[PDB]
């Protein structure tokens, strides 16, 4: 029944958010509105299995059965779910932020992922309630975290994001040591969308560059305090400036209706979807001048 993209070509797009935005956001909450029941026909059998309440975050925020991905041996569950890309499966792993009883799990599934790149968008606490644990090193000192070893090369504060870079080694697979880059945005509003459109513009492309820069990315992992709303409004902004760079038309629709296929509230805001068009005219307003 339902529309599954709303293609739009760049030279229409000032106009047609315009439209959207009339009459307080009429037609733009009946077009999100259309995107409510995508992937809501599908379980989350095993993540709600007696034996994995304390390895959720949120008892209510589970991966899909059909998306999950699972880690080695007897005890496969992780709070994690696969998105494929355009052109091959497993483009990113969206999950929770790790409880100090995950931590090591989520350091297990990037080892035997090939993961290269973590981009997480939540602070550890937000309004006093605690949203992530500092999973990872807190100085240059090695350490197991499981059967792995981490340890931190590099920790850059930047004014809105820090980046930080980490060798592991795991058991032997397709690599026997590796190196981690981890992009920490640090100025998520703690309800709300960021501000301008321009911050988050510049960390997803600076975080596109790194990506596309590697011999051998894997998936990239991205993660805020659920896996919800905010890491959704990333991976969707990501493929959005991508088509820009490759299309004449744009699909905003399209790009979350293909996240929600995947993983429960991936773009879970009105406020979040607007974001999204914020950031596709302020590219476009540019380009057209230029
Ligand atoms: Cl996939
Ligand atoms: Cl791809």
């Amino acid at each position: 029944n339902r529309k599954t993209s709303c293609p739009i070509k760049i030279n229409q797009f000032e106009g047609h958010f315009m439209k959207l935005q009339a009459d307080s956001n009429y037609l733009l909450s009946k077009e999100y509105e259309e995107l409510k029941d995508v992937g809501r026909n599908q379980s989350c059998d095993i993540a709600l299995l007696p034996e994995n309440r304390g390895k959720n975050r949120y008892n209510n925020i589970l991966p899909y059965d059909a998306t999950r991905v699972k880690l080695s041996g007897g005890s496969d569950y992780i709070n994690a779910s696969y998105i494929p890309g355009n052109n091959f499966r497993r483009e990113y792993i969206v999950t929770q932020g790790p409880l100090p009883g995950t931590k090591d799990d989520f350091w297990k599934m990037v080892w035997e992922q090939n993961v290269h790149n973590i981009v997480m968008v939540t602070q550890c606490v937000e309004k006093g309630r605690v949203k992530c644990d500092h999973y990872w090193p807190a100085d240059q000192d090695s350490l197991y975290y499981g059967d792995l070893i981490l340890q931190m090369l590099s920790e850059s504060v930047l004014p809105e994001w820090t980046i930080r870079e980490f060798k592991i080694c795991g058991e032997e697979q397709l690599d026997a040591h590796r190196l981690i880059r981890h992009f920490h945005y640090t100025v998520w509003p703690d309800h709300g969308v960021p501000e301008t459109t321009q911050s988050l513009i510049q960390f997803v492309r600076t975080v596109r560059d790194y990506i596309n820069r590697s011999p051998g990315a894997g998936p990239t992992v991205v993660h805020c305090s659920a896996g919800v709303g905010r890491t959704g409004t990333f991976i969707a902004l990501d493929r959005i400036l991508q088509q820009l760079d490759s299309k004449d038309s744009v699909d905003i629709y399209g790009a979350v209706h293909d996240l929600r296929l995947h993983r429960v509230h991936m773009v879970q805001t009105e406020c979040q979807y607007v974001y999204l068009h914020q950031c596709v005219r302020d590219v476009l307003r540019a380009r057209k001048l230029r």
